[PDB]
């Protein structure tokens, strides 16, 4: 099948570094420079062999045509009210970017408010964050170009959708919060740095500061409100309390669900916001998460995981702040994770729980925490919600593996609090009743039972003949819940596949203990859990090794790349998207320093010893058995992925091709595709999304010799 030659790639055999006595050679270290002629030539040479490989078979075109047809369905976000107007996002179907609409009433005619599509021919300029002023008359929005995390904040007067001159640069990983006096907005920015700041650079991001921008002024006049010069990795995000009296500063360092919480009673400022605020350091440590829900005077309600790994709601009175005095409003559930909480209609709390990786939604009384109403939902996820303290209604969006979903509306001024279907779209071409979703729990190596969702056509014989697509992430307290994917359903319908999602440790499915079970010294549990998921699918007859494809992105890319090295015999195909591959150097670039809370850092001998054992870049090794080769592998990255710098995938593919690709027994391809004007994934235009899934499934089809089923 391989009718191409892998590119020549220079090996710098002198690139040796000592890590606590262990000598590590990094012959492709030069690929860390994205601007060199050598790296640019490497990328061109790799794409030169990958593209024809993906496009040779007619199936890519068949898949692309089908994806373009089926993905073409109306996509709406929940309505949300700001001031006297309603807003909602809507994509007619194939627009590159969804459009923000506005209407003066639910029954009123909607009009385009912000259309990102006119900002670029290819849709590579996308909205990234926004904030309306408290009265809803002004609007701030971030724009990111080519998929970069960098943001430029622009402003508009809502009435007439008038563009304002205010522009904020150097914004990244930023909060956006307007003071209730309507004078300005808090946001975060990074100090100037040498080199580029467009997403192609690898420069580490440190010293993020909190600024206050007064509307109608130049950014140079912005007020510095908080900075942490002695702690370069701290990031402080601001939000205003619901009554506009306090600015709450949530300080994070790393990625664990914990934060310091400082507050500033704005009434107590000597002469408004003129400099560093009079911060009161309520919670001055990183021992727990304190997520603001609402306040009544000095009594603040926070969602927390402090000594509650499944989360709970507590009330902290600023006038009697000691922990021994905090009141538990809604106790922690023994197993269900309290995912998020919102306050609406003054005294109602909307609580969203995760029960065995499925969402539940309910309404509680703010004063007592008592359950008042349960909002019925089918098996799936709540992926959207609207309803702030002053609002008297809520909207929520539900989705699942087999249906785009439903947007519900509930008028909270009605005695019974009954919800109703507000919007429901169905995809013609896919019949949900033809498929089924089952949830099973399989034991991992250490006996821990791991959940796994499996989606397949009803009535299939479990004879191991089906191609399977197994997805996992496993980290950062992220729960992988049901979501609607037309691309995956095409694999099921048109490629006869079985879909599987394994809720391995490291995620947040069973709270902080689930998270801690897949990080630091225990990171291997993630890989073991995932490998065991594959073994379950094989043992139970859903698939066989040669027909199994695994996929993951970012930390999920690390997951599947590590699984390829550790158990090459278990998989037929591996698609690793924007993955962290160099575990010894990840902390050196952009925001990588934040991931040490999940992975550890190689500067530590203890951590290095964990990392070196699974780091994908450092564990590429020819399988010992003559009958075992590496699975077909496709790495997908982009030149503006500043979240996980592309050098990770560049160095990894060079290593795979040299160590494994040169072996005579290796007939499965080891390829990389580096896209342009794209980044980690957020904000990617529809056109690129379609091309990406077409590449993915065409790769699977060609490598596993799978015919298209019309």
């Amino acid at each position: 099948m391989l009718s191409f030659q892998y590119p020549d790639v220079y090996r710098d055999e002198t690139a040796i570094q000592d890590y606590h006595g262990h000598k590590v050679c990094d012959p492709y270290a030069w690929l860390e420079d994205p601007d060199s002629e050598q790296t640019k030539a490497f990328v061109e040479a790799q794409n030169k062999i990958t593209v024809p490989f993906l496009e040779q078979c007619p199936i890519r075109g068949l898949y692309k045509e089908r994806m373009t047809e089926l993905y073409d369905y109306p996509k709406y976000s929940c309505h949300f009210k700001k001031g006297k107007r309603y807003f909602y996002f809507y994509n007619t179907g194939l627009q590159n970017q969804r459009v923000l609409y506005v209407q003066d009433s639910l029954e009123g005619e909607a009009r385009v408010f912000l259309d990102p599509n006119i900002l670029s021919d290819d849709g590579t300029v996308a909205l990234r964050g926004y904030a309306f002023s408290e009265d809803g008359e002004y609007f701030a929005y971030g724009l990111s170009a080519s998929g970069s995390d960098w943001v430029t904040i622009k402003f508009m007067k809502v009435d007439g959708a008038k563009e304002l001159p205010d522009v904020l640069e150097r914004v990244k990983f930023s909060c956006m919060a307007w003071t209730h006096d309507g004078k300005g907005m808090f946001y975060n920015a990074y100090p100037q740095q040498d080199g580029k700041s467009d997403g192609t650079e690898t420069s580490t991001n440190l010293h993020q500061k909190l600024y206050y921008h007064v509307l109608g002024t130049d950014q140079s006049e912005d007020i510095l409100c908080a900075e942490f010069p002695d702690e370069p990795k701290w990031m402080g995000g601001a939000e205003l309390s619901d009554d506009g009296r306090y600015v709450l500063l949530s300080i994070r360092e790393g990625c664990d669900p914990v934060n310091r919480l400082w507050y500033c009673d704005l009434q107590q400022e000597s002469n408004g916001i003129t400099g560093i605020l009079k911060w009161v350091k309520l919670i001055d440590n990183f021992e727990g998460e304190y997520d603001y829900v609402t306040n009544e005077g000095t009594v603040f309600t926070f969602k927390t995981n402090r000594h509650s790994p499944n989360y709970r709601l507590i009330n902290i009175d600023f006038t009697d702040p000691e922990e021994s005095k905090w009141k538990v409003l809604v106790p922690e559930h023994e197993k269900d994770v309290l995912e998020w909480v919102a306050c609406v209609r003054s005294n109602f709390l909307v609580l969203c729980y995760l029960h065995d990786v499925k969402n539940t939604l309910q309404l509680h009384d703010l004063a007592t925490g008592a359950l008042l109403k349960i909002f019925p939902l089918e098996v799936g996820s709540v992926v959207g919600y609207s309803g702030q303290k002053k609002d008297t209604e809520i909207f929520y969006q539900f989705t699942s593996f087999l249906s785009p979903g439903i947007i519900y509306h509930c008028d909270l001024t009605k005695e019974e609090l009954e919800p109703r279907v507000f919007r429901e779209v169905t995809v013609k071409g896919i019949d949900a009743s033809d498929y089924q979703t089952v949830q099973i729990f399989y034991p991992s190596k250490d006996g821990t039972k791991i959940p796994m969702f499996i989606v397949h056509k009803k009535g299939i014989k479990l004879d191991g003949s089906h191609p399977a697509f197994l997805y996992g992430f496993g980290g950062f307290n992220i729960s992988i819940t049901p979501n609607y994917s037309v691309s995956r359903l095409i694999f099921v319908r048109h490629m006869g596949g079985v879909l599987a999602v394994a809720n391995i440790r490291g995620g947040g499915e069973y709270g902080e203990t689930w998270h801690k079970g897949g990080i630091l010294a225990n990171k291997q549990n993630c890989f073991d859990d995932f490998q065991c998921a594959a073994e379950y699918l094989i043992k139970e007859g859903y698939t066989s090794p040669k027909r199994l494809t695994i996929n993951g992105g970012s930390n999920g890319g690390l997951l599947v790349a590590t699984c390829a090295n550790q158990r090459p015999d278990l998989f037929g195909c591996v698609i690793a998207q924007v993955g962290v591959m160099d575990m010894l150097k990840f902390h050196k670039y952009t925001i990588g320093h934040a991931w040490t809370t999940d992975y550890g850092c190689s500067d530590s001998k203890q951590h290095f010893e964990w990392l070196i054992k699974y780091s994908p870049l450092h564990n590429v090794k020819l399988p010992e058995a003559d009958d075992i080769q590496y699975p077909s592998m496709l790495l997908l990255t982009a030149d503006h992925d500043d979240r996980v710098v592309p050098l990770h995938s560049l160095k990894f593919i060079a290593t795979l091709q040299y160590i494994v690709g040169r072996s005579r027994k290796q007939n499965n391809p080891l390829l990389i595709h580096v896209d342009t004007k794209a980044g980690h994934g957020a904000g990617k235009p529809t056109a690129k999304v379609i091309e990406e899934v077409s590449d993915m499934f065409a790769f699977i089809a060609r490598c596993l010799n799978i015919d298209w089923i019309p």
